[PDB]
């Protein structure tokens, strides 16, 4: 049903969007030591990060059409949170910025596959630096997980 140059292709940017958060995550954790994604978590309610639902790539209520519509709100959720973030600081901006277009790109290709399947279809304030760096901890650890969950069941649906 999916066809492997779309999995190929989501594979791709998948480890590409985790190299990019994974090079974030080092960078936060080695010169602010903000190192454990599990300590912030009450955190992320406070602030506004939401976890996506992907309930339909779950094993309990796998459906192909929920999947791709559940990974592709979760990705566009995602995209606002990083503009939000505003870089986090200037040494960080870069990174945030690859981040955010590789995140961008990966919501595309899911997106025009749901085209083509027929499926056709405000944010937090970071005030503070504290805020912008428990953000992005959150956001990246959570959208690595987010897309080893997604790609696991889009690899199901295979071929």
């Amino acid at each position: 049903p999916l066809p492997q140059s779309f999995l190929l292709k989501c594979l791709e940017q998948m480890r590409k969007v985790q190299a990019d958060g994974t090079a974030l995550q080092e960078t936060l954790c080695a010169t602010h030591q903000l190192c454990h994604p599990e300590e912030l978590v009450l955190l992320g309610h406070a602030l506004g990060i939401p976890q996506p639902p992907l309930s339909s790539c779950s094993s309990q209520a796998l459906q192909l059409m929920g999947c791709l519509r559940q990974l592709h709100s979760g990705l566009f959720l995602y995209q606002g949170l990083l503009q939000a973030l505003a870089g986090i600081s200037p040494e960080l901006a870069p990174t945030l910025d690859t981040l955010q277009l590789d995140t961008t790109d990966f919501a595309i290709n899911i997106w025009q596959q749901m085209e083509d399947l027929g499926m056709a279809p405000t944010m937090p304030a970071f005030t503070s630096a504290f805020q912008r760096r428990a953000g992005g901890v959150l956001v990246a650890s959570n959208l690595q997980s987010f897309l080893e969950l997604a790609y696991r069941a889009l690899r199901h649906f295979a071929k």
